[PDB]
């Protein structure tokens, strides 16, 4: 449901997570993490992270936020049309990752938080206002993907 003009708002502050994408996804993740504590519960892998400073030396989380945003990123260029993207992720995130609807709302104010800290001066209200409807899409899709597995969207 974006206009062509919000799509190109979309992709134009998305232009600044790819100049350092996993810069981006760490900060996502521990916002994430730091925000909603639960959902370190989801990451075997990062259940001995016990502060932020150990989130940040962690080498797999940062590996794991770029991993993430590189991902989410193949989703927005196609905006919209991302179906063949975002039906593997909506499989693996209901079957092996137990991911919630609600946490891809608690991960979507997130990659909005971060963006709006590093980069105010491009992240306007017509930039927000679009990235806002961006993700939603995202995760409308995701849940409809999710409910037509047989699963709760
Ligand atoms: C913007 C939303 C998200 C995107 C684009 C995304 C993307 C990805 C990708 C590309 C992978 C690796 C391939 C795969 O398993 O499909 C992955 C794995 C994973 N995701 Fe997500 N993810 C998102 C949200 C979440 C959230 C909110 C959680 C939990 C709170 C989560 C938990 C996991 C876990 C536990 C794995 C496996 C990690 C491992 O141990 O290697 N994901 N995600």
């Amino acid at each position: 449901g974006l206009s062509d003009g919000e799509w190109q708002l979309v992709l134009n502050v998305w232009g600044k997570v790819e100049a350092d994408v996993a810069g981006h996804g760490q900060e996502v993740l521990i916002r994430l993490f730091k925000g909603h504590p639960e959902t370190l519960e989801k990451f075997d892998k990062f259940k001995h992270l016990k502060s932020e400073d150990e989130m940040k030396a962690s080498e797999d989380l940062k590996k794991h936020g770029n991993t993430n945003l590189t991902a989410l990123g193949g989703i927005l260029k196609k905006k919209g049309h991302h179906e063949a993207e975002l039906t593997p992720l909506a499989q693996s995130h209901a079957t092996k990752h137990k991911i919630p609807v609600k946490y891809l709302e608690f991960i979507s104010e997130a990659i909005i938080q971060v963006l709006q800290s590093k980069h105010p001066g491009d992240f306007g209200a017509d930039a927000q206002g679009a990235m806002s409807k961006a993700l939603e899409l995202f995760r409308n899709d995701m849940a409809a993907k999710y409910k037509e597995l047989g699963f709760q969207g």
